[PDB]
């Protein structure tokens, strides 16, 4: 509450260390599916049915530009891509198993690098 802080957190690197991660993400042979925005015109029932489309270099273009106030936004964007991917992609089929796959990939280093 007021005047009444937890002890101060450092969070100097956390923008670093958050790129690291997407560098990684974006380097993994399975990250095909989620480099570029999907094509809203030439996939039929995408734009409709996901609400928010998410991907790789959105969101290293919102990390670069200081569009993530803190790394649990950047969390919710990078988890957005993988949710996406559930939504419209059946679970047996490249593209799901894609999915399942770089979202443990993320999962892992999350824990490791802030938890």
């Amino acid at each position: 509450s007021m005047s009444v802080k937890k002890p101060k957190r450092d969070d100097s690197k956390d923008l670093a260390l958050c790129s690291m991660i997407l560098t990684e993400m974006e380097t993994h042979e399975d990250a095909w599916p989620f480099l570029l925005p999907v094509n809203l015109k030439l996939v039929p029932g995408y734009k409709k049915v996901i609400k928010k489309p998410m991907d790789f270099s959105t969101i290293r273009e919102k990390l670069s530009s200081g569009q993530y106030p803190n790394l649990e936004t950047f969390a919710l964007d990078v988890r957005l891509v993988f949710d996406n991917c559930e939504t419209f992609n059946e679970d047996d089929s490249d593209i799901g198993r894609a999915g399942h796959n770089m979202r443990k990939y993320f999962e892992k280093k999350w824990t490791d690098t802030f938890k």
